[PDB]
């Protein structure tokens, strides 16, 4: 129900956290 | 240097949510 | 500036994991 | 229970992530 939709957008929402980390490993490198 | 430390630690936050994420997807259907 | 935009997008992604965690204790307790 | 003690988790692990978010700006700058 409901604890499973927050599940799927935890989940998306880590995604986008690792999206994020890259994003500032790319700036890092120049 | 300092911007790929960090980038680490967002890397393994993003991890640790995804554990999260799987746990509440066990707590759903448990 | 894009190392302070990315900063303003990891302060984004906490805000939703906080309202994500108050749904979660919601359900529980209800 | 377990729900409670996600909860708790998760608004632990978004001050940490609000916690990377202002060390990003500080480095931006500095």
């Amino acid at each position: 129900g409901e604890l499973e939709a927050l599940a799927q957008e935890l989940e998306a929402l880590a995604k986008k956290l690792k999206a994020l980390a890259w994003k500032l490993k790319a700036l890092a490198q120049g």
